[PDB]
């Protein structure tokens, strides 16, 4: 009833830097060549989505944010082969064209037609199928899921089991699949090996739940946040330090506690001190550092090179390092097939209208994930 | 005939920062339980020995320095089982202690033992074997090269062929070895790969030999002196660029002569300006970078993390990342064998005498090593 039309519907507006998110009815366009409109069924709350209201991160306003979640296909334009009207999907926030040189790389998963190097906010095509009174409004990373229908490129988005819990693999959209494949992947955690977590929210849980899975010995995580740690240790951690707790840095702690240093360590908050004590906590001269959260925006951070000719390899990834359109079904059929658990990093169930409340937890450290449901 | 006394002999003092060296006698101590008195043959002069002189590379002074070299062992001391008077050696300025956690890792090289870390300037025991005018006077990474004699460690010395040519395979002991496995090992370039190699003295020179015995497409030169393109290409280089010679940053330039950045990159130099370049032209998703440069003392660098965050990975290297005592044997079997050349390195040859004017060379650009003949 609704194939070729414009669709009147409600989303989450965010007008301009912090401000609540505005609910109300925008229009959404059908889709055209390449372009999928998808139904959303349910939608998480990352804290990257928070980082566009902070101004941590950088992307045109207004904009329809929102990007880890999982829906149903409502259209397909034309010249679409991957998906169809009925379809379960997963939007990728990182595209994978399987053209460019990225994609046709056996470890590259940045896909060059990206939208967060330089961002646009808009379709593939260099414009929008939002409006909002009159106005048009911007898209976010390819994907705008808090809004009750969205429409993506083709090679943003992937076709996932038919009997999948959309409530519970929406987080493969984002937040576990990060977690998971940097410390599975990016990483290459091995077993035996001393594994160091900064930060302890759904993205971090998922780091740990990567490490316990790789067979690490001791996975210490790392929060200033107390009350973060019994799930982490629900999961896989088998200590938690805060730093406020220490008189020391903590880099210091953790190499005296790991007798000379971790094997892997991860940094999942966004924050620049935290990325070189990362840095510094993994043994001088075989260890490995993972950069997971987002820093501020053109923000530099500073270090001495000598923690890198020493030994130490320093890395970063966005999504885990997944080929998004061939893991992300991979991992819902993982998931379906109990390899992993969604479970553990859901506080919170919400219905789409409390949007504004499922932030305020995030903020309020009482959340890992909320899910929004329509 | 000197077994068990002080030998008396000439050696290169270096009295004080930015002033040439002191070519008088000193006093060298017989060798104690676990040590090794070697007569040095020949010595090269590496960029590492001059950043001594300049203060780039903080270690303490008075001191007796050098660290490339090879020679043959005059004594040893008690309990010494790895080398016997007569035989050929290399001495090693990272040392391989066999006993620590990094040197019982497959990976680690950057032996706990070595003086690198924090300075002491001495033996293991943290004293010195040397004496100049009464004075004592440092050891240097516990080689210390520039002396007709020095006393080192069993940890810190490997016995090679009997039939080795001494003059030529002292550059086992530092730049080649440094180089080549900075880019077979470290690297580990792939065939077929676009290599990026930033420094093309001694050592930048031998990690151009790594990434063409690795079988690269293509090895671009990268170096402010012309004058050093001629012999990169001679090793393997494809294309050579001053960065001078452009209006733009020469990562940008590097990029688009790789249509979208390098597979591999690497730093010899020693600048932070270079480390950050070098990293940014590696390819956002895939790139491999590594460090091989020394950086001015206690100096830190600045950078964006989203370079990292994007998928690139960032490492470096002591001594190519071979395992010591394990791999300088092999090399020069290797060496032996006509698996690598070592002559396009060495462009002059010096007697001891002249240490002065061979740093002169190195310091006026004209040089890539110079062996000193003791
Ligand atoms: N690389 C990628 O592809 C992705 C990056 N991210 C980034 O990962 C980060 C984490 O995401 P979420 O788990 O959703 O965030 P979150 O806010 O739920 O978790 C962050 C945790 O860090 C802790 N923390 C804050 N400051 C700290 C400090 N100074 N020391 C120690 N702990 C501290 C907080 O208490 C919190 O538990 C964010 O920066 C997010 O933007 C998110 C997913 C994708
Ligand atoms: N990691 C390790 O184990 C080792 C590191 N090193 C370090 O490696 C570096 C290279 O050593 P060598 O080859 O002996 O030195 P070198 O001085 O002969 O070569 C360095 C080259 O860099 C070029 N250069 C200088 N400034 C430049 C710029 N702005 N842009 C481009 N090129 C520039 C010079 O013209 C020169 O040809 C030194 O810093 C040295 O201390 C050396 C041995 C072992
Ligand atoms: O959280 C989802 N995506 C993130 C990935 C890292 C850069 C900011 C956006
Ligand atoms: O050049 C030989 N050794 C170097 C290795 C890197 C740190 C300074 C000393
Ligand atoms: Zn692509
Ligand atoms: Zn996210
Ligand atoms: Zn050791
Ligand atoms: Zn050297």
């Amino acid at each position: 009833s609704t194939a070729g039309k414009v669709i009147k519907c409600k989303a989450a507006v965010l007008w301009e830097e912090k401000k609540p998110f505005s609910i109300e009815e925008v229009e959404v366009a059908p889709p055209k060549a390449h372009e999928v409109r998808i139904k959303m069924v349910a939608t998480g709350i990352c804290r990257s989505d928070d980082h566009v209201v902070s101004g941590t991160l950088v992307t045109p306003l207004p904009v329809i944010a929102g990007h880890e979640a999982a829906g149903i296909v409502e259209s397909i334009g034309e010249g679409v082969t991957t998906v169809r009207p009925g379809d379960k999907v997963i939007p990728l926030f990182t595209p994978q064209c399987g053209k460019c040189r990225v994609c046709k790389h056996p470890e590259g998963n940045f896909c060059l037609k990206n939208d967060l190097s330089m961002p646009r906010g808009t379709m593939q095509d260099g414009t929008s199928r939002f409006t909002c009174r009159g106005k048009p409004i911007h898209h976010f990373l390819g994907t705008s899921t808090f809004s009750q229908y969205t429409v993506v490129d083709e090679i943003s988005v992937a076709k996932i089991d038919a009997a999948s819990p959309l409530e519970k693999v929406c987080l493969i959209g984002c937040g576990f699949s990060t977690g998971y494949g940097s410390a599975v992947k990016v990483a290459k955690v091995t077993q035996g090996s001393t594994c160091a977590v900064f930060g302890l929210g759904g993205v971090g849980l998922s780091v740990i739940m990567g490490c316990k899975a790789a067979g690490a010995a001791r996975i210490i995580g790392v929060d200033i946040n107390k009350d973060k740690f019994a799930k982490a240790k629900e999961v896989g951690a088998t200590e938690c330090v805060n730093p406020q707790d220490y008189k020391k840095p903590i880099q210091e702690v953790l190499t005296e506690m790991s007798n000379g240093g971790v094997d892997f360590s991860f940094e999942v908050i966004g924050r620049l001190d935290t990325m070189v004590t990362a840095l510094s906590c993994c043994q001088e001269a075989y260890g490995v550092s993972v950069i997971v959260g987002v820093p501020p925006d053109s923000q530099n951070l500073s270090m001495n090179p000598m923690l890198l000719l020493s030994g130490r390899t320093w890395k970063g990834a966005i999504f885990g390092g997944f080929k998004s359109k061939d893991s992300v079904p991979k991992l819902v059929a993982d998931f379906m097939a109990k390899k992993f658990a969604l479970d553990p990093l859901i506080t919170h169930v919400l219905p789409f209208e409390k949007i504004n409340e499922g932030f305020d937890l995030l903020r309020s450290g009482e959340s890992i994930r909320t899910i929004l449901t329509f």
